[PDB]
């Protein structure tokens, strides 16, 4: 009711909407704006012209606020002090202003080692200050003048910032509507403040002097006279709370060494609405507490820590700061990492407990998976203590296939170790799906593509319609997919990107990061039927689609003959594909590729597997060759199956593709795969 309170504030008469039509029984301006604190107070004003009224007129306006009173400068804090200081002190508590605050910034006070590196838990770190500029009212009494100083010289300051800190401003008055959208898909975009903000005074000459600054790594976000002068925001996937307060630390006292922040002993720093006093701080973790949200001590390491559990998919809760005064900034992101790691203790606990015993679910006779096959209780009480060196456990293998009743296979690898220090279990799942295959054979790989002979076969397009080679590699180093940490998979993009864009001739290319993939972008791709999507239930269960899309994305060459998927299923999905039947020509230009991709970084690789993959099916050569090809005459000879049988290929309604991953090079599978097609097409001249 705007029209309403306007009537008494032209009066300047006591704001009769507040004794309850409807008003917020809780509301702290009801509270404490009495008939004979009106009275005392509603004829002074502070040097920038602010009144009682103009203070109060949002929880007159807004009668569901809860606080209900905004500050229109320093002064208002003091001149208003009999209003202000009650509801300071009623929302506070039990802070007291007699005691004072006590201010800290330096993140080296701070002890925070990274609690979830894997990112079994947590999701996402943000942390968020409320600041304003010395010299300046807040944001109910700025000026139209002073709003353009204050844009003018914290722009001036986040232009001049270097490191990871670097990055673009964009003003609000202007900004096409290409910018505007694409701020709108990041989350960094804000718009003109709801009633609670237009009642306090706000969003006066809007959309004047805002703006939004944010780096180039989009980790750190400046919002520019918005509630207040800064909201400045720090923030990232994963855990690393530290590095995130570490970030943040260095652009606040950069800003605030250039132009000093609104700030007392007694209010910390100073905001417009006074639940905001003190840190300004709110930090907060997003973390996938399920069954810690049910124990019986979860509210009680709430109170504990003072932190607050707000709901977000499933188990994932808000965990942030529950306090603003009487502790310093330092202090709240102490607090919340140390509230967090009770909480994760807590979860690990729960599921440290349930993974104790053999997975009751694979004793049913209708489970027809390689994982029920082989896996025994005494096989799983043998390596259920064990972990890697990654902390890769035998339950995070077999993780997918117990949650996925209906799985094949059901069992994935972390890391290269797993295939060794679970080989009881490894062992018999690659020598079944690999049969006839022994891991005492040992595995040759040869990329060389002078060694196959295959001179064209149907270059009318007569039968062979199209020839696809795709090869799967993770890179040297690392874990596999499923055991990678969020640094590892950022690592990873950044080092095969840097290999991509170095490609030449029909090698060339650009790639195409799923983070940060616009609309255009998006649906064109898919056209050409190049993009990949989050994984399904499999992989998400084997933990494959940690931090989706964090570090995906797409890479192809203007031909668009030869494409590589990075950080999908295994860590480089690398195609060739053309025209109709040469063979010959997709593995020279896969082998051209992959070889010096092999060259910059290395692969995963053993003797005894071959190319390593957190699939097992996928060992070996790693490699797909597929053919398209119009066979109706000789599908029906009974020499068919023979050949099929005799050259190890398989059929498919017409895809011809290898069945053989492991025991034979790569030249050799091509060649074979070159052979039966020649051999398959020749009876199409019966
Ligand atoms: N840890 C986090 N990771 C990612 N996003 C977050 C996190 N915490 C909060 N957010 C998001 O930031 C947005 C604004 O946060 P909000 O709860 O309004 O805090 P603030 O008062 O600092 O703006 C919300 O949409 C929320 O989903």
């Amino acid at each position: 009711d705007p029209e309403t309170a306007a009537k008494f504030k032209s009066k300047n008469a006591f704001p009769d909407p507040l004794n309850d039509p409807k008003c917020n029984p809780k509301s702290l301006v009801k509270k404490y704006l009495t008939p004979k604190v009106f009275e005392s107070l509603k004829n002074k004003k502070t040097k920038l012209g602010i009144t009682l009224w103009d203070c109060i007129n949002s929880g007159v306006v807004n009668l569901d606020s809860g606080v209900g009173v905004y500050a229109g400068d320093e002064e208002s804090y003091t001149l208003f002090g009999p209003l202000f200081d009650a509801i300071i002190e009623d929302y506070h508590s039990p802070y007291k202003l007699a005691t004072g605050h006590n201010s800290d910034m330096n993140p080296a006070h701070v002890k925070a080692p990274d609690l979830d590196p894997a990112n079994r838990y947590i999701r996402s770190t943000r942390i968020r200050v409320a600041r304003s500029l010395k010299g300046y009212g807040l944001a109910p009494g700025v000026t139209k003048a002073h709003r353009l100083e204050i844009e003018k010289k914290v722009v001036g300051v986040l232009t001049s910032l270097t490191g990871d800190l670097a990055g673009k401003y964009y003003p609000l008055s202007g900004m096409d509507e290409k910018t505007r959208q694409q701020l709108v898909d990041d989350h960094f975009l804000f718009k003109k403040g709801d009633r609670f903000l237009e009642a306090a005074g706000i969003n006066k000459e809007w959309p004047e002097g805002r703006g939004i600054y944010h780096n180039n790594d989009k980790t750190f976000l400046v919002w520019l006279n918005e509630e207040d002068h800064l909201r400045i925001i720090s923030m990232e996937k994963g855990s690393d709370i530290g590095s995130v307060f570490s970030r943040l630390c260095r652009a606040v006292n950069e800003i605030d060494k250039k132009l000093g922040f609104q700030h007392t002993k007694k209010h910390g720093y100073l905001t417009s609405c006074p639940s905001n006093l003190g840190t300004g701080m709110r930090a907060s973790v997003h973390v996938k507490i399920p069954h810690a949200k049910e124990h019986p001590d979860f509210e009680n390491i709430l109170t504990k820590y003072h932190i607050q559990a707000r709901g977000i998919d499933a188990g994932v809760y808000d965990i942030s700061n529950r306090r603003r005064l009487g502790l310093s900034e330092v202090q709240c992101v102490q607090d919340m990492y140390d509230g967090v790691k009770a909480l994760m203790e807590l979860e690990k606990e729960a599921i440290a407990k349930k993974r104790s015993v053999f997975p009751e679910v694979l004793k049913n006779p209708e489970v027809k998976s390689l994982l029920r096959k082989y896996l025994t209780p005494e096989l799983f009480d043998s390596l259920k203590d064990k972990k890697t060196a990654k902390g890769i456990s035998l339950y995070d293998c077999i993780n997918s296939g117990v949650e996925n009743l209906d799985s094949s296979c059901g069992v994935y690898a972390g890391d290269e170790e797993c295939y060794t220090l679970f080989a009881p279990l490894f062992d018999k799942i690659v020598e079944d799906y690999h049969s006839p295959y022994k891991l005492a054979n040992k595995h040759t790989s040869d990329m060389n593509p002078e060694k196959v002979d295959a001179p064209n076969l149907d270059p009318e397009g007569t039968y062979i319609r199209s020839t696809r080679i795709r090869v799967a590699r993770n890179v040297k180093g690392y874990a596999l997919t499923p055991g990678l940490t969020r640094n590892e998979r950022l690592d990873i993009e950044r080092k095969v990107v840097g290999v991509l864009s170095s490609l030449t001739g029909d090698l060339a290319g650009q790639y195409y990061p799923l983070t940060g993939m616009d609309e255009a972008t998006r649906q064109k791709l898919v056209n050409d039927h190049f993009l990949f999507k989050k994984g399904d239930r499999f992989l998400e269960a084997a933990g494959v689609n940690k931090l989706w899309p964090e570090g995906r994305g797409i890479f192809h060459n203007n031909d668009k003959t030869f494409l590589v998927w990075i950080n999908e299923e295994d860590q480089l999905r690398i195609i060739s594909m053309e025209k109709g039947s040469d063979i010959g020509s997709v593995f020279g230009r896969l082998c051209r590729a992959v070889n010096e991709i092999d060259k910059q970084l290395g692969f995963q690789h053993t003797d005894a597997h071959g190319y390593l993959s957190g699939c097992p099916t996928n060992l070996g050569t790693g490699m797909r060759a597929s053919v398209h090809v119009k066979i109706p005459k000789a599908s029906a000879h009974p020499d068919f199956q023979k050949i099929c049988d005799e050259f190890h290929i398989q059929a498919r309604g017409f895809d011809i593709s290898n069945r053989r991953r492991l025991g034979l090079s790569e030249v050799q599978c091509v060649q074979d795969m070159y052979n039966g097609v020649k051999k398959l097409l020749e009876i199409e001249k019966s």
